[PDB]
């Protein structure tokens, strides 16, 4: 909407106060004009018709329980935009400052979040398995990263290419969580998963097997559930990424860690310069090796560590 840029205040899903960029024109809207061509947050009003209505508020204060998922979807989309711009010189998901749109309060009891080809969508959860999913910064960044992937490598959402697609979203979701630097970890979704159980998460990158996901190519799933295991076999790539950053010895193979920033540079370059819609795990290894060679040199520790990490997870 046309209006003037304003700054509101509210509380997110976990009860934390934050400022949000809004737009005033009769109402205050969740429209942040400070980033690209805008970040826009919508109310889906418990229905499944998208996007719903651009979020409107009478007083620019967002402290109602119903407001909390919108506050966080809006704010964490801004953090994710900032990560891609400041760290990777990427302007929004398409590289040309496309408007970023999210809808919250999607459906009833909906235990998921997704990119629908055009926008982000967040359920409220059923209150037992999940609380409103935009409360997780790793979740929000996971979803926006699907848009980045779709505009760049275009990884098809099935089998090995789809597991790479998933891992890319978990990797950058985690790197955005570290960028914001609030309780960062190598777990996925911990802030919104199972409010009645402490210390768990939906997936682990540091130890995928903790939640039943493979940590070695020999343990990959090859059935048809979950689009051929896209959220299962992602563990193999998530583990490799964790090892590249943090190091470790895994199935007897030692990896010297090179840190999160270099992990992010290598995988961002692989995603945007080398991967294709049908890349498999072996092709990802080659893309990561080439990316690290471009950035750091063929004889570098960074290249050697990429090779060790993929060796450790059984990907040649
Ligand atoms: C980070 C977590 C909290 C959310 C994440 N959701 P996602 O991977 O972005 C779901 N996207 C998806 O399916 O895209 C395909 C598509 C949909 C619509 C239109 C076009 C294409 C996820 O890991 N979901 C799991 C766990 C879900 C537990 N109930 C899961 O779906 O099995
Ligand atoms: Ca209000
Ligand atoms: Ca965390
Ligand atoms: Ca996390
Ligand atoms: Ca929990
Ligand atoms: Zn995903």
């Amino acid at each position: 909407i046309t209006g003037t840029s304003t700054v509101g205040v509210g509380r997110g899903v976990l009860g934390d106060q934050k400022n949000i960029n809004t737009t005033y024109s009769t109402y205050y809207y969740l429209q942040d004009n400070t980033r690209g061509n805008g970040i826009f947050t919508y109310d889906a009003k418990y229905r499944t018709t998208l996007p719903g209505s651009l979020w409107a508020d009478a007083d620019n204060q967002f402290f109602a329980s119903y407001d909390a998922p919108a506050v966080d979807a809006h704010y964490y989309a801004g953090v994710t935009y900032d990560y891609y711009k400041n760290v990777h010189n990427r302007l929004s998901y398409d590289g040309n400052n496309a408007a970023i749109r999210s809808s919250v309060h999607y459906s009833q009891g909906y235990n998921n979040a997704f990119w629908n080809g055009s926008q982000m969508v967040y359920g409220d959860g059923d209150g037992q398995t999940f609380i409103p999913l935009s409360g997780g910064i790793d979740v929000v960044a996971h979803e926006l990263t699907h848009a980045v992937t779709d505009y760049t490598a275009g990884l098809i959402y099935q089998n090995e290419s789809g597991a790479i697609n998933e891992a890319i979203s978990d990797i950058f979701g985690t790197l955005v969580e570290f960028y914001a630097n609030k309780n960062p970890d190598w777990e996925i979704g911990e802030d919104v998963y199972t409010p009645g159980i402490s210390g768990d998460s939906l997936r682990s990158m540091s130890d995928p097997a903790k939640y039943g996901d493979p940590d070695h190519y020999s343990k990959r799933y090859t059935g048809t559930q979950d689009n051929g295991g896209v959220h299962i076999n992602s563990g193999i790539i998530n583990k490799a990424a964790y090892l590249i950053s943090q190091g470790g010895t895994h199935y007897g193979v030692s990896v010297v860690g090179i840190g999160r920033d270099k992990l992010g540079k290598i995988f961002y370059r692989a995603l945007t310069q080398y991967l294709t819609p049908t890349s498999n795990f072996s092709q990802l290894r080659a893309a990561a090796v080439q990316s690290a060679t471009d950035l750091y040199g063929s004889t570098s520790q960074e290249v050697a560590s990429v090779k060790q990490a993929f060796d450790a997870v059984g990907v040649k």
